RNA sequence: AAGGUCAUUCGCAAGAGUGGCCUUGCG
RNA sequence: AAGGUCAUUCGCAAGAGUGGCCUUGCG
């Protein structure tokens, strides 16, 4: 089964016990699972992104690069790099069916496995990772698709003008449990907006977006 | 320059000295060439070095165990400790302001990105050189339990296990100039209450929480 | 990391550094 | 990442994962 992934990955695993381990959720096999490779994989991949970022950025200033890094190492962006490999079909998982958290953890653990299996060659694993995603990463930046952080953008403009911060207050929580939706107000001076999501923090994000809209004509 | 010293201490000689100079230079000294960029890459690079060492050598590879260790090992305090070996502060070029733990912590992670770039971006060699100096020294600190304790975190899990409550920190005073201050903070759980001091709220809270921890486990 | 803020150094402003404070996001 | 808690899943417990909330630490 792994052979199809190894074609996409373009790498033949010498020890297949690792590749299986990184693909296995603890609900499948308790004693063998991706947990420890996800820990190694993060620091490994987060290093790749930053290393790539410092090389190809016209502006190398830390203030410019760090928020750009914040999105590229995010779990959501890892889910997009996973779509290229179609990871959701390769995972061994039983209960707690696949979601963006599980995928991002496998993707992190996946590269740690390659690092280990190659005999801890960081230089090669880097270029193998680059081979796949280098253009894809440079794509999003050059073509300007980067998840915009609205709660941050908002409060920076409000403090720019009135030297104050927007206030996010809850309205209601609606749904049975995990289907529950949050409704949150966002207020700056005389302006109020709304937003919603599966969490408070998410509901505060959409409300923050609608609020930047609300000051245009202002 | 005088860079011959640090190179021998580092067991590595730079092909580009301008790159080595840039790692030791604060923005104040040179508004043109300084360490800001290498600090960025250096964090991600050196953070990876530590994490790879933990997963490898320690018998307990369980994540919940390893992550707290990482927190101390990648910290600013621990980088200042590792930097004392290299005697970095005497090589640091700075215009205005004292050289503090922040600057040294910045220079340290930045200094390693310099070695990284100068090696032709060889991670295997650089990681080896990092272990060359610090591997046993780091591993000995864990073995001997020289890891710094987190008192705000320990205390909270202590109370939530017993009283199902959280400690509450109150600020009882402030004294001194605005740039150099003094913080006295009280920590409270049930009727048990202690004080603590620090140059920041959190630093004083860690001291207050520590006293509470000692007071508690005694009484409990 | 980023923004506002007080203090301070750059003779003041501009901006920048460092320490304190509040807040936001990423891992 | 860690702890408490609500829900949910492995027939309960134990232990663990997932979604929610409060909190704490590190980069
Ligand atoms: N609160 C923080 C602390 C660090 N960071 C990230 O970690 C990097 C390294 O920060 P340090 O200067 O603390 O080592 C930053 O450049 C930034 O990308 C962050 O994004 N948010
Ligand atoms: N709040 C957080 C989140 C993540 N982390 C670090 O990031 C690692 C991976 O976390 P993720 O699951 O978010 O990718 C953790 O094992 C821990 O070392 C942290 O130290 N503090
Ligand atoms: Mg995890
Ligand atoms: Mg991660
Ligand atoms: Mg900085
Ligand atoms: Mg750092
Ligand atoms: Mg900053
Ligand atoms: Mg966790």
């Amino acid at each position: 089964m792994l052979e199809q992934l190894e074609k996409k990955l373009g790498y033949t695993f010498k020890d297949k016990s690792l590749l299986e381990k990184a693909l296995t959720h603890v609900s499948y096999s308790k004693k063998e699972h991706y947990e420890t490779l996800e820990f190694l994989g993060d620091a490994l991949v987060n290093f790749f992104i930053v290393d790539l970022l410092v090389q190809y950025s016209p502006n190398k200033r830390e203030g410019f690069l760090s928020p750009l890094k914040a999105y590229l190492i995010s779990e959501e962006f890892f889910n997009l790099l996973a779509q290229k490999l179609e990871l959701h079909k390769f995972i061994r998982i039983k209960r707690g069916k696949i979601n963006e958290t599980i995928i991002g953890d496998v993707f992190e653990a996946l590269w740690a496995a390659v690092y280990i299996d190659s005999g801890r060659d960081a230089n090669f694993t880097r270029e193998l990772f680059y081979k796949l995603f280098k253009e894809d990463i440079l794509s999003a930046i050059k073509e300007g698709r980067v998840k915009k952080d609205y709660k941050t953008i908002l409060q920076e403009i409000t403090q720019k003008r009135w030297k104050e911060r927007p206030e996010y207050r809850l309205i209601s929580v609606e749904g049975p449990h995990h289907k529950k939706k949050f409704i949150v107000e966002a207020k700056i001076k005389e302006y109020r907006t709304l937003g919603e999501g599966k969490s408070k923090k998410e509901a505060e994000q959409r409300a923050a977006e609608e609020l930047i809209k609300l000051l245009e004509e202002s």
